[PDB]
């Protein structure tokens, strides 16, 4: 299946997309991961906006089963423009919270944020784990959703 | 040596930072690869700032000891931008153009830039290719500025 995950942030956005096998231990390959870096000096709108051009692109690209985000005005503005995004590509979206994250990619809630990134490295395959933290969180909860989704408790915002 | 590579784009700019060996055949690793997005909404001031502003940011983090750029109006604002950052890190500017780059990658003028995106990809290591093509050509020009500054002919804008 092929997961959208993102972890909207201070002035970073983590947007990734992966698509992970049907069968076996966990495991996934990384299709696409960017992150939407926003300035001061840019005003609002703008930041909000691309961030929304963004995912929308992301999503119509990669035509995901699922979008996943982690769990605050401001951030509830990028948020915001995710969900529209959501909205106008008919794409479901899912929110997990750092502890489940945690949970499902460390099996403990107390987890380490060192453990849930080992584990994303592992998962994806890839050579280090995936930088900067945005984009290792955006991974993360891609992973946790299609963790949860296999088990069926996925989390449906 | 440690380069930074940037390909001036219509809306998206390639830039990248690789480490090249010192000895052996040209073999680099990818430090950091990103492309600066831009949209039709967003005013040129924004287009131009925030590529200012990701260049000095990439320049200051990376302190690479070159800046390699590819090689009208529109393009020649985001080179602007770059040509700034280069000025405010200290940073020395060398110019390259596709024959170049052909010529260095691939061992002829006329290459296909499928030849060039295939030398990339292996001198850094990659499983694939590095997408999407204004970063591909970012790393190239980079590598390009390495091929040449190894033998003494790198060119200076």
């Amino acid at each position: 299946m092929v997961v959208a995950g993102i972890d909207p942030g201070i002035t970073h956005l983590g947007l990734g997309v992966v698509a992970v096998e049907g069968k076996g231990a966990l495991k996934a390959r990384l299709l696409h991961g960017e992150v939407v870096k926003t300035s001061p000096q840019e005003p609002a709108k703008e930041r909000v906006g691309r961030i929304h051009a963004r995912v929308l692109e992301v999503l119509h690209r990669f035509r995901p089963e699922a979008v996943a985000v982690e769990e605050a005005y401001k951030v509830g503005w990028a948020l915001g423009a995710v969900l529209v995004a959501a909205f106008e590509a008919g794409v479901p979206v899912y929110a997990y919270g750092p502890m489940q994250v945690k949970q499902a990619l460390a099996g403990h809630g107390h987890a380490a944020k060192e453990e849930v990134a080992l584990m994303v490295r592992g998962i994806l395959g890839l050579k280090e784990a995936p930088r900067p933290s945005h984009l290792a969180n955006a991974l993360a909860i891609a992973l946790t959703h299609a963790f949860y989704a296999r088990m069926g408790t996925a989390k449906p915002l």
